[PDB]
């Protein structure tokens, strides 16, 4: 009970570590709880991985009420100031398994960890962010009474000189206007432009790319399923030309915002559809020969010709002559993605199976083949 748990935790932070923690979930179903509160803090002070595992993984197992919370939230305190990378997700995700329990602690607990997360607003910074993107998950309800002091505070934060904060921030920004939309809007565009008249371009396009797919779930419905296999409106002529111009001026200047123009020239051709798309399909087929754009040229390609119908079928042999080009060598997992996409146009495909099916049998592959006789 006590010797023989704490040598297989002693292994979770020395596949088989996240193991431990889930057989620890299965023996302590079947029940000792002293001194599973020392292994806590055996592993938790030294590592920081293997006590998260044991941690999270028993809230929802044993039946943690009053007392489970007092104490584990101090060691959940400790680590979300300052930390390494990894670990401090690992410490957001344990937040929400332990928020979403339904105990009367939960409006003090969520509360105390919202506040404290807009005074940070670096791994302080970024730590702050992913406490209230886990907690907009998992506590719809609490997350909404500081929303006023959410946009305000975020704005100042995401600006600063970082990119790994970038990610985060606008998947903040993601979880927060999601609820809103549901059940500020003006708040968002006005304060994203002002940032845009190369550290202010590819934090502001990921913002106004919030906007666009909120705006319009028919842009988001169709990424959305190939990944398995008023207000917008109103500023759209603003916001597409600003973008274009972005995009069309920054061709080689500063790969992060190369990836950021081929996330929004798709989005901003789904929302309303040809001299805009003959300077996005530039863009997009020279960005093919390149590196570190080719996995996201081809899903920009992929959404662009599902959205535009008709004005894309002339761009059809450009296209097809680069998978026809692409293919014959053997990276190649979005390859097959965005041919299934390219159908959804008939004769063309006959000719592009006997490169398909000479690369190898991939999940991908026969995925696609399988969705692929379904529409056509």
């Amino acid at each position: 009970x006590x010797x023989x748990x704490x040598x297989x935790x002693x292994x979770x932070x020395x596949x088989x570590x996240x193991x431990x923690x889930x057989x620890x979930x299965x023996x302590x179903x079947x029940x000792x709880t002293r001194f599973y509160d020392q292994l806590n803090h055996h592993i938790f002070e030294l590592e920081r991985k293997g006590g998260i595992l044991a941690i999270a993984s028993l809230i929802g197992v044993e039946g943690g009420n009053a007392t489970r919370i007092g104490r584990f939230a101090n060691y959940l305190r400790n680590l979300l100031p300052s930390n390494d990378p990894v670990v401090m997700e690992m410490a957001s995700k344990a937040i929400g398994r332990l928020a979403m329990a339904g105990d009367t602690f939960t409006a003090e607990y969520v509360e105390f960890e919202v506040k404290r997360a807009l005074e940070w607003l670096e791994g302080r910074r970024h730590a702050a962010v992913l406490v209230l993107r886990e907690l907009a998950i998992s506590v719809p309800t609490f997350f909404f009474q500081q929303v006023q002091p959410f946009f305000d505070n975020i704005f100042v934060a995401v600006w600063d000189p970082k990119q790994a904060i970038r990610e985060g921030a606008v998947a903040a920004l993601r979880a927060c206007l999601i609820l809103t939309t549901q059940r500020w809007y003006r708040h968002t565009f006005e304060e994203a432009e002002k940032g845009f008249d190369d550290d202010r371009i590819h934090g502001a396009l990921l913002i106004l790319n919030e906007l666009v797919r909120i705006s319009s779930m028919e842009g988001e419905r169709l990424r959305e399923e190939m990944e398995e296999i008023x207000x917008x409106x109103x500023x759209x002529x603003x916001x597409x030309x600003x973008x274009x111009x972005x995009x069309x001026x920054x061709x080689x200047x500063x790969s992060l915002i190369q990836m950021t123009i081929l996330n929004l020239l798709p989005r901003l051709a789904a929302f309303r559809p040809t001299q805009y798309l003959q300077d996005t399909m530039n863009h997009v087929l020279s960005c093919v020969k390149k590196e570190k754009e080719r996995t996201a040229a081809f899903q920009a390609l992929g959404l662009l010709s599902v959205a535009v119908r008709s004005e894309f079928k002339v761009y059809l042999p450009r296209v097809l002559d680069i998978i026809r080009a692409a293919l014959p060598p053997k990276v190649d997992a979005t390859v097959f993605t965005c041919i299934s996409m390219l159908a959804r146009i008939q004769q063309d495909i006959k000719e592009l199976l006997e490169p398909m099916l000479a690369v190898g049998l991939s999940p991908a592959l026969t995925a696609v083949l399988y969705d692929l006789s379904r529409q056509i």
